[PDB]
RNA sequence: UUUUUUUUUUUUUUUUUUUUUUUUUUCUCCUCUUUUUUUUUUUU
């Protein structure tokens, strides 16, 4: 979200996505669209589970439709 | 009743060349709650 974008900085390498089932962990993916994309469902994907992170790694794929409409 | 003389617009043209998008960073990161997980069936 915004007040937690602005604060990235502005050119904000790395960042975490929230995925929408409960069953899935939440991923570490580097973009730099993220301060114009905070009204849209997007897709990414998995390379790599890397254990000097509790996270594992990713990188997006397209984007989706939007957020409060039914398509 | 007033003669004679005091040059002018730099000379030159018939020289070879075997490269190539870019270029150079920013760290680790607490996802809250009825559950086992339901399930045949038929009309698309």
């Amino acid at each position: 979200s915004k007040e937690e974008v602005q604060s990235q900085g502005k050119n904000a390498q790395k960042i975490l996505v929230t995925p929408w089932d409960y069953r899935i962990p939440k991923i570490r993916i580097s973009t730099q669209q993220a301060e114009t994309l905070q009204d849209f469902r997007v897709v990414v994907r998995i390379d790599s589970w890397e254990s000097t992170s509790v996270y594992p790694n990713g990188h997006f794929v397209r984007v989706l439709g939007r957020i409060g409409d039914l398509e």
